[PDB]
């Protein structure tokens, strides 16, 4: 696992279960390509998103849908969606997490790389 | 000022000067289209962006330049830079102070909107 | 003004008003000595609290009440209060911003601290 | 495990390892007694801090050394240490996390209370 998502909500002090998470991919005409997405699970998380073999070098955005999840709670949020840009790269350690910290209307992200 | 943006360094303890800003205002046909762009003063603050009458309704992206800001400072930042995407004005005018607290690997937004 | 809190509410997206907050000063014989108190205004900023005379050196903790601050909205938060310990005035008289960005569940403090 | 630790490190985009952490519970008298202490691992993390027998409703510090840390990556920061406070409670879920995300000038805590 290459590349892993984890979403806390800091309203209620939970996982952010459920949460559509899409990932893209930067394309040489500097069009966003979508690349893997999938929801955050019972313990905020999302996994298998990529492989080792298909997550390449190259600028990447992880795009949160915070909106949706506010919605279904009965919360009126700012943001249309939480947005991480970064490049991934190779030797910077091997396994990158993506967290996401979720209010109405602030969010913070945290990128952890490791081996 | 109707929209505003203030960045702190959470490495320094200070504003964080000359970060360029990027806005920009989703159109019909569903492209983002440039909008405004400044950079933050010695205080950490940019204003002066739009106006009341050019910022309507509309869904706005205000992107932060973290990694030209970071590698200014020979820092390796993580991300590219800190995108803040919201419909304003859906409800009337509002006042937007975008807030951002910057570290290398971690950054967070808060917005402060307030009914003038 | 040497030391001052500036306390942002991320659920409103507002500035946090009528937050209680108490500073201590750990004095020679290690107790937290009182050493200033005050409220957030409208505009979630809390001055005046302290001179620069009074304002020596020495390590202080601020203590904002953000329990008191959600239960008078109707929020059961996790924390008693947010408490920011620091030493100040090592190396001769600085001007401090504590910021505070807080949610029911999770808060944020930062230092802004500036050479006047 | 009723009570956890996990500190990041924003500068370095890692865990924060062995840092030390002291918990300590507020007495009848309003003194803060020592609880539980230990320093964070390999992976930023801190278990086995108490057991649920132990673990008795009450109010807690949860006090991170993070000037140490700092110092010893040669790094001048300006709290002298993190310091979380809380009521632990027997209704709300019974796992505590307490997340903390350090940087030189800044930090923040979440509480993270689930089944
Ligand atoms: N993280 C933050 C918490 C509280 C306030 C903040 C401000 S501001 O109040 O000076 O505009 C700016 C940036 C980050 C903040
Ligand atoms: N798992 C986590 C550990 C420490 C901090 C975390 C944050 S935070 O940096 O925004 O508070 C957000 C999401 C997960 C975290």
């Amino acid at each position: 696992c290459p590349l892993m998502v984890k979403v806390l909500d800091a309203v209620r002090g939970s996982p952010a279960i459920n949460v559509a998470v899409h990932v893209f991919r930067k394309a040489a005409d500097d069009t966003w390509e979508p690349f893997a997405s999938g929801k955050t699970s019972e313990s905020g998380e999302l996994h298998g998103l990529t492989t080792e073999e298909e997550f390449v070098e190259g600028i990447y955005k992880v795009e949160i849908d915070t909106k949706s999840y506010w919605k279904a709670l009965g919360i009126s949020p700012f943001h249309e969606h939480a947005e991480v840009v970064f490049t991934a790269n190779d030797s910077g350690p091997r396994r990158y997490t993506i967290a996401a910290l979720l209010s109405p209307y602030s969010y913070s992200t945290t990128a952890v790389v490791t081996n």
